[PDB]
């Protein structure tokens, strides 16, 4: 029985899980924290924690291989996926890893330097350790490569996007896209004829419109500092009013930046938590700017939602994924109340249903639109692609 | 005959209209150019620019009374309306000026240094010369302050708010308020049950959702730069592709606030021009970035005209509004055509009608949404604000 092996590596951490080819079914999923500090340590299922101190990527993944080794299961990885945040205009699919794709990686690198230079350390890591391994790199960005000029363009003037490479690239493809496959067959529709809504709310918040199979639009931008107001993230803000506080504060543009990302968003408004379940719990008690974070955070959705809809030609699907988006009762039924003109009606006995219930639909009967709820896996998606490339001549 | 002097004090111009309060039709209008600069010119239904050299706003004011003086209406004068750019939090409609007025605009003229000075100075002269003539303040956001928290107010931390007053304030009140209303009477609706969108295109483009007679949601921002791309305006700009250019070009927060004004939106896209008229014919020749930068601009109005759909429980009408609005055939079918998933069917005999023909119906008879074409009349809602406030005891 072989398996693939799944690595994400972020700027501080390295997430990897070990799938069964057979039967894309989670074997084993672990996180190396505290990456590149004074203290690293590796857990494996929430196994507790085993320091390695002062460990780089190289370390770490081999820290993992070893673990890998004493399960006996090192021999039998025969795939290895890669995600990669961002793939600039090059890459339009998942590829097998060659010499070639890790020049390009790094050419398109400057797009994303925080996150895009810790998977090439990854994918140099994995090369090391395992070279006799096929591997794979998936990318977060490639899904929407299918997005029409005037959909990626911004309004800027031409050269920032010809001489730059300034446009939107959007994120969470991989998500948007298994989430997409899962809807054809859930809401028993023609994949060349459909138009669907896919909403990621979790982590990120993007929302996906998909055209026919193909993304059309998506809500985040170059960065994914554009569209839906997220935890920690502001989302949409107008630049006039940001050049504004920069002369009213006396702050750097990089000052901004760290506000925009790690001080705003659901944290920034309610100053009180970035994650949902406190703050809904929080409004449960009467806390007003708890309800205003939800309340402006539901509103945004809906905005995006409704706007991503103008690039379909019929609107047949509106899918809420992610941690948020299949957990919250409440967040799922305040979106969907905020698109009533759409003609959505919810049944809320389905809608109260917890996410163990998996792909489920949550509208009623007479809605315009089917509501569902499918969860996402981008661990599944990565696999599938692997094994796909898998069987290829290189 | 009692009249009405209608005053548009901007940064390098002051715009003037005299209204006749019996039928509201204009009278006389001209435009002082060159204003602060060196040479300032006052000319009058286009009927040959007349200087003055070097003159300020309180000068230029003068020279218009004496051109009010010449044609016998000085005398007649009974009411005197000022466009206000920014009103903040702090006006709501229209007020008659006192001195409590004016320490009020100067409270919330920070949020619009170039424009909301330069009206104070039109107030002081107009007062200085008219002082026994009731005067009026018609703020351009006011229409907007019906706005819930979750529509204004941005994913950023809440003491920006609270302590500086940033949040969403939008502009093209007076226009989106006047369309609304003449709305009501062309669609045949009942104001205290209906759902409109105002597309305001031309100079700036705003879209306005309009929900039982109050705005709920508006495209611009806290300043015009947010929302629709326009001729030089970028509209919707990802703040992290702003600080990636920053860092990228050496450019100061300053520099990029200029480009995005003046450089950006069509004419950034194109390069070419930022009047529709010479795109329209660029692409009838061929010109594939002018087809770019008009097809970039269709899709950010049809994304917002659908989004702001989303804070409405019912779609009753679109109507468009503004230079472009009312003139550009293209640019209302190919938004229209764009909006083919709320069920809009256009009819194309009264698409291709003129702007002579007034306020009509575009849409054909199985359209789910009424679309139309209403003139707006932003000189005519001050002076019907000034004739209301005139009947008052101050
Ligand atoms: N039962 C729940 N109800 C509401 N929000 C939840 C729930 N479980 C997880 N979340 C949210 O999901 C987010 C995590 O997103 P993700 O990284 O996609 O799992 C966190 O911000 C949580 O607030
Ligand atoms: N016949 C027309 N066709 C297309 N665009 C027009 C036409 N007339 C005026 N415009 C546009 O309207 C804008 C002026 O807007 P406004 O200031 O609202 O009159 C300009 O940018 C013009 O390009």
């Amino acid at each position: 029985f072989p398996v693939v092996l799944v690595i994400n590596c972020g700027s501080s951490s390295i997430k990897f899980s070990v799938l069964d080819v057979a039967t894309c079914d989670v074997l084993m999923a672990g996180i190396a924290d505290g990456m590149n500090t004074e203290n690293a340590f590796l857990s494996i299922n929430g196994d507790k924690p085993i320091n390695l101190a002062h460990s780089n990527y190289e370390d770490a993944l081999k820290a993992i291989a070893f673990e890998l080794e004493k399960r006996d299961l090192t021999d039998s990885v025969a795939l290895i996926g890669h995600r990669i945040a961002h793939g600039g205009e090059l890459f339009t699919q998942s590829v097998i890893i060659t010499d070639e794709i890790i020049d390009n990686i790094r050419r398109v690198s400057p797009l994303a330097p925080l996150h895009n230079y810790a998977n090439l350390s990854g994918i140099d890591a994995a090369r090391h350790l395992f070279p006799a391994v096929r591997q794979v790199a998936v990318f977060d960005t490639s899904f929407h490569q299918t997005l029409a000029p005037e959909a990626y363009l911004y309004g800027l003037p031409w050269e920032y996007f010809s001489s730059l490479g300034v446009r939107r690239y959007g994120f969470h493809g991989t998500s948007h896209r298994y989430v997409s496959r899962r809807a054809y067959e859930l809401l028993d529709l023609d994949e060349k004829d459909s138009g669907l809504i896919v909403a990621h709310l979790g982590n990120g918040a993007s929302i996906c419109a998909v055209r026919n199979g193909q993304s059309v639009d998506t809500s985040m931008g170059m960065t994914p500092l554009e569209g839906l107001m997220m935890g920690t993230r502001s989302g949409d803000v107008d630049f006039g009013a940001m050049a504004w506080i920069a002369k009213e504060t006396g702050q750097t543009l990089s000052d901004l930046e760290r506000v925009v990302n790690k001080e705003s968003g659901l944290l920034g408004i309610s100053g009180l938590s970035s994650d949902l379940r406190v703050l809904e719990k929080a409004w449960h008690e009467g806390h007003e700017r708890a309800r205003l974070a939800i309340k402006t955070f539901v509103h945004r959705i809906a905005r995006h939602i409704a706007g991503h809809a103008a690039s379909l030609h019929r609107l047949d699907g509106i899918i809420f994924t992610g941690g948020i988006g299949e957990n919250s009762v409440l967040i799922r039924q305040l979106v969907i109340e905020h698109l009533g003109v759409l003609g959505l009606t919810l049944d809320v006995e389905m809608n109260k249903q917890p996410n163990s219930h998996g792909e489920r639909i949550i509208s009623a009967n007479p809605s315009q639109v089917i509501c569902a709820v499918i969860p996402t896996n981008e661990e599944k998606m990565i696999a599938l692609d692997a094994i796909h490339l898998g069987n290829v001549k290189a």
